[PDB]
RNA sequence: GUGUUCAAAGCAGGCCCGAGCCGCCUGGAUACCGCAGCUAGGAAUAAUGGAAUAGGACCGCGGUUCUAUUUUGUUGGUUUU
């Protein structure tokens, strides 16, 4: 829910062939939305097939939110 | 520098764009160096120098003499400055 997909520091990688950029999404109350949901979303952002696109990080914020 | 939610701390960090911004962006300072040395300014202070039965400055020079090598095209000879 509300989640946003926040790109910072988007990296066009062209020495490694792909889209680098951190992700930052956003929560009512309830932090960190699934991992291959974020790829599935970030699938649709970019329209990129998501199981090219291999997430990490996830840490869930204090308070939900983000 | 830096909101680690304060903090112990870390070297961080911050954005806009919907997510084509295909990115933009701060940074990660400065302080310390036993000595000995080095460096170069000082020359007080503390030591420190000389002319004494004369020495120091002036090409004062003098006469002697050693020898060093440039030119005499060159070398060789000697000769000198």
């Amino acid at each position: 829910d509300t989640v946003t997909i926040r790109t910072r520091k988007f990296m066009t990688n062209r020495l490694l062939q792909r889209k680098q950029m951190v992700i930052d999404v956003l929560h009512p109350g309830k932090a960190t939305v699934p991992k291959t949901e974020i790829q599935e979303k970030l699938a649709k952002m970019y329209k990129t097939t998501p199981d090219v696109i291999f997430v990490f990080g996830f840490r869930t914020h204090f308070g939900g939110g983000k």
